[PDB]
């Protein structure tokens, strides 16, 4: 037993590698999304930009959760990064629906990972995600979704010129 | 024979006075598509001062390549530098893939005179080739690749309005 | 067929994509080196940085290599990254050995991977790895060789006293 | 017909294009000249670095005849750029006294298309001519001339000392 | 075997040494050329000083090439270094001849190294040369083989006026 | 003769010949060390570092050697330079010891040319002696002494620690 380990579940500790797992996956999937962009017969940029950008945000969360892990006094045990569902994400609206789900469900885990906190009292996980990830989370979900909306409103996925000026005036 | 030259094969001599000629030829191919964009029933500022660039590029590319020649011992012969294939390059999207299409053969060139520069022995001119040529064309044909896509899903040709958002945002 | 693509093989193209997991894989094992030194009961934090940039380094090669793939006009395809070997990496020595080997391997992949674009006469290709993983693997495996000679020299991985102060002296 | 077009005749619109391809002629003679003295055989920094501003200078000069011809609402017309009268100019004072010829010839048609347009009664073709040419080639031809002069009286071609102190307080 | 070993043969290993000897005799030589000319009954400083920086230059190009045999794994072996031709190098243009001779013999042995490291399937070692020596060799050569011309053109080495002032404009 | 020679006796220009090549042979033996060092099994950069500095102390010292002969009218006669009596230096602690030895000896051979000089009344030369070289060497080998001091009272060479901390506290 680590030393310096302390109201620090075992179902936590578990809980917390499987959430680093999730959110290198998450990472591995806007990797994906982005050089989709930035092949030739996409061409977008900011697209590519942007996802690329989201892509280090997620691998930065998995990196912290597992400073979260030493630092309880936990260990932690890598698993597999699964590879990204597509590998053509088809246009830009398509790209931003699935990462809109993509948080929905990332965050759907955390909030799991907040009642198990909950049901084995320990406050300082429980904070832990609150500032980290909770309200990171729901910003997150509320801009893809005004993404999806602007893109849909613009004539996308059908028009081409659409995504094009989306690339320029919001991603850009 | 030339007081420095060295490992210069004579065919090789000649491969390159020929690349010189080549680069020259696009560099007037793309000066013709400059000043078409600069036309008034035309008015594509933007893609006019482009191909301006690529002018002023390819034409760097010849004299890097006399430079070449010379420091090699190898002697210079000059040929006459004939007219561009078109007169009216009709859009910008059709400019695009006609410069495409055009820096894709200089690079078969350079590809076909690395092959000989190998079957020479000559690592220097293969060397030389690798690094100032190989990779731009690569990074150029990517770029012409890009733009010819865009215009495409914006609706270029037939919408002027593509084209002109294009040389306004992409070019601008 | 992309429209950018030219002298690139499709045995090249699989090949970068191959190239380009053992990348992504090479930057898991030396994330999961890092967060073992994070470990309050193996305590090395200047390791435990030394692998994370390490990490992050070979996932940055991975990047470029998909630039690389979308340059040429090769489709990139993702393949799940395999879980690090260890879970445990010992001490410093152990962690350093296990390192210079994973580096050799890499390099044993590329030199590979330039025989195959040797063969496929793909000039461009054989450059890019020339100067952007060759000579780097070279650097890497020569620094790593060194640690695992001073470390040897200095009484590790018995010594504790030794592996401290090289986290101090050589990597802080 | 242009929506521009206003008191610009036909004989005059051939007449710019016509002026057109002996300026980009005389830029390809004088990249000539500039190469040759960067032969190692010749070894003329300077006289090399002078001829080549002054192709550059000839190019120049075309792309502004261009800029006029779709300014006045005519239409360019490339033709192919014949190769220069030679490919070794045999000394410094041969070059010199060549461009001195050459400028000359440029001067002449000019002059020829001054009076053209005084025949067509077109203000603007003589004024434009006035200030951006028929200044310039005056101080050319004059500056050109001084040169000559002076490697004459300095003891070229007899003396290659003279060239190279030319060279070296003149054009350096 | 240096654990840091790998793809580096016996062949190439003494090529490199041998090769390294070559260069500390040609910095023997530049040496000698370089105080020839600050003898009193010579007296040009920067003849002298070009040369000494010539020799300086080499010794350079010698210590680069052991790090490269301590990077690859293989053992650096010295041998006599061998005094230079001559004590008397007669003229600057005398020198100047020899040392454009002298680069042209290290110039032809980097040749035959870069060909043993084809022949032995080693991109980085072949590399190594292309980027650090086959460069910078045309180079030196065309250098040399211009100050050859100019003193040669000067009148050297009978005229003791061009060499002084070759050694003002020139190398000054 | 030379114009400038004046009280200048021929053993004495010998001798400096002589010591010239001494200075040179030093120069060549601390190269050797220097990259003893650098290699990956020895891996004691500061070490490396420390020698290839003196060996370029030496080389300077020669080369002045050499402006000292030209200056007084002395003719330079270079000899080949002996390689070094040893290609592997064992541990620093033995190369600290085998240099401290070497330098005791060109002291040695500056004091015996000190003493030529006296004998035949030079006192230009002896003062040269004095000031840049006798001072120097003094200096030198009180501290290679107390370098050996202080790696044999660290536990040298059987400690690989004491070397190690030497190369980064005292060298470093
Ligand atoms: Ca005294
Ligand atoms: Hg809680
Ligand atoms: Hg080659
Ligand atoms: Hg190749
Ligand atoms: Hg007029
Ligand atoms: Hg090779
Ligand atoms: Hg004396
Ligand atoms: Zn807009
Ligand atoms: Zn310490």
């Amino acid at each position: 037993t680590s030393q310096v380990r302390q109201n620090y579940d075992q179902d936590s500790e578990a809980a917390i590698n499987r959430q680093i797992n999730l959110e290198l996956y998450a990472s591995y999937v806007y990797l994906s999304m982005s050089y989709y962009f930035d092949r030739d017969d996409v061409a977008l940029k900011n697209f590519a930009k942007y996802f690329l950008h989201q892509s280090h945000e997620e691998r930065c969360h998995a990196e912290k959760l597992m400073k979260l892990q030493n630092q309880r006094g936990g260990r932690i045990f890598l698993q597999d990064i699964k590879k990204p569902d597509r590998d053509d994400w088809e246009s830009g609206l398509n790209a931003m629906e699935a990462a809109l789900q993509l948080e929905k469900n990332v965050n759907q885990s955390l909030l799991e990972l907040h009642k198990l906190a909950t049901d084995k009292n320990d406050p300082h996980l429980c904070d832990f995600i609150e500032t980290h990830y909770l309200n990171c989370q729901v910003c997150a979900i509320k801009c893809l979704g005004d993404h999806v909306t602007n893109l849909r409103k613009m004539g996308a996925p059908e028009s081409g010129l659409a995504e094009y000026l989306f690339d320029k005036h919001t991603l850009g």
